[PDB]
């Protein structure tokens, strides 16, 4: 189900107008890592991926942390693209995220704000 | 296998050289993909035990492709034993009847990962 989900949003990518990929071993890795990386030309984009049965989304500091790092040393901006049982992927910049103590969170007062793909696309013409 | 050990081992010096890079898992798409805030790598990683190198046209293609697509320089990397990792574009393979292929006339001209980041190397 989940790399069908994932691959579900690589194929959501590419019909966007990004060439996208998945990155191998983002679990196991030595290096900073995304789950999904993806670029065209103008916008790149390093994701990592959650599917939720409901929210809200609760992720921790270092995933964040190394997403972000990965990020600045790519060239990339850095994003939470999450799954609702009968949502589309809807995605979250970094700044977008709500700080707990420990750990950073998606819930129901910033689901809404979250962007479709075209719109993630279209921030760089503003 | 191997294959992915050769991959790591790019993979580390990419980091080393100021990119940061991944390994693709599994649509054209190469084998690593890096970037380092204003440029970006499409890779297709290749070790061999001796030259040539032979890559079917379809590699080829869907790796300009890919490159096209992500905004992205396209590059063959070979591994020899016993010798740098070199960093061919693919304007750089020769192209035969139905194949392209890196050989000894060609594998000279190939660059070292200090001119793929254009930078000083130590
Ligand atoms: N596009
Ligand atoms: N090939």
């Amino acid at each position: 189900k989940g790399t069908r989900f994932e691959r579900d949003l690589l194929v959501e990518l590419w019909k966007a107008g990004f060439a996208a990929i998945r990155v191998a071993g983002a679990g196991v890795s030595p290096f900073p890592c995304p789950d999904i990386v993806a670029g065209n030309g103008r916008t790149y984009l390093a994701i990592e991926v959650k599917m939720r049965k409901e929210l809200p989304l609760y992720l921790s500091a270092d995933e964040v942390e190394q997403l972000v790092t990965f990020a600045r040393g790519f060239g990339a901006e850095a994003y939470v693209a999450l799954k609702l049982p009968r949502a589309a992927w809807r995605f979250f910049p970094v700044q977008m995220l709500e700080r707990t103590e420990k750990n950073f969170k998606i819930d129901e007062s910033v689901y809404p704000l979250g962007l479709e793909i075209a719109e993630v696309a279209g921030k760089f013409f503003q």
